């Protein structure tokens, strides 16, 4: 029934909607266009931070390492990094900025430290994701052109990847907890999935926004006394404006909650 509801929601959006819901109590999932490719936009930054933490786990990186950069490195929408050109930022501060405020320069600096989009893709292949790929840097990766496989995931692949990073064994337990803490502290998602969820739910999420009417949100949700649920939402080619697209994702959140509380 949830699929039916999502198809109706997709129709009124004028675009293409992809959703996966993964219940970690059972490992079972529900998906709508779960195996279709969608542009990630900034949702990749959750994966970037995971790859950085994997390097920390391996003794190849430190969260307190200082990264220095100049004004020449700044790209558009860099609300945190534009303030620290003089003093630089630590790897941890960059991860925090990339995840919780979607800072673009922070993501590029971390990509540089990691070894680039191919290194991120290689990390994803190493944990079992054969689908997700990063190809470009900020801000170009947000093009979101239909039919372009660059910088894409699928809702199901992303949900499984979040599950193994945040709840599985891909990262050390300390690194897993750190990644959770960053996502739970996200500041950019109040009008998206979070807007459709009960107040007593603990939520970590990462948003994305791009060209071709693209609005995304990926989340892990901890309902009270319950195993967490992973929800990925990708909306692209949508004809409605940015605020309306936010409301589409909020409605996915509401529909998912309804499905888990009334056996849909």
């Amino acid at each position: 029934q949830l699929s039916e509801q999502l198809a109706e929601l997709e129709k009124r959006s004028g675009g293409r909607l992809g959703v996966a819901v993964l219940d970690t109590a059972t490992g079972r999932r529900i998906a709508y266009r779960g195996d279709e490719r969608f542009p990630m936009c900034s949702t990749f930054k959750a994966l970037l931070a995971a790859a950085v933490l994997a390097r920390v786990d391996q003794g190849k990186e430190r969260l307190d390492r200082r990264i220095t950069y100049g004004k020449e490195d700044l790209v558009d929408y860099s609300p945190v990094t534009e303030k620290h050109v003089g003093d630089g930022m630590t790897v941890a501060e960059l991860c925090e900025a990339a995840i919780t405020l979607s800072d673009n320069t922070a993501a590029n600096l971390l990509l540089e430290a990691l070894g680039g989009p191919a290194a991120l893709t290689a990390f994803l292949r190493s944990i079992g994701d054969e689908v997700t790929r990063l190809d470009r840097w900020e801000p170009e990766l947000n093009e979101a052109a239909p039919g372009d496989p660059r910088d894409t995931t699928t809702p199901a692949a992303m949900a499984a990847t979040l599950r193994t990073l945040l709840l599985g064994d891909a990262l050390s337990p300390a690194s897993r907890q750190q990644l959770v803490d960053w996502l739970v502290a996200n500041k950019t998602g109040d009008k998206r999935l979070r807007a459709g969820l009960p107040a007593d739910d603990r939520v970590g999420d990462k948003t994305g926004t791009g060209g071709h009417g693209t609005t995304n949100d990926i989340a892990v949700i901890w309902p009270p006394g319950r195993a967490p649920i992973v929800v990925t939402v990708y909306l692209t080619e949508s004809q409605v404006d940015a605020d309306a697209r936010d409301a589409v994702i909020a409605e996915v959140g509401r529909l998912v909650v309804e499905a888990f509380h009334h056996h849909h």
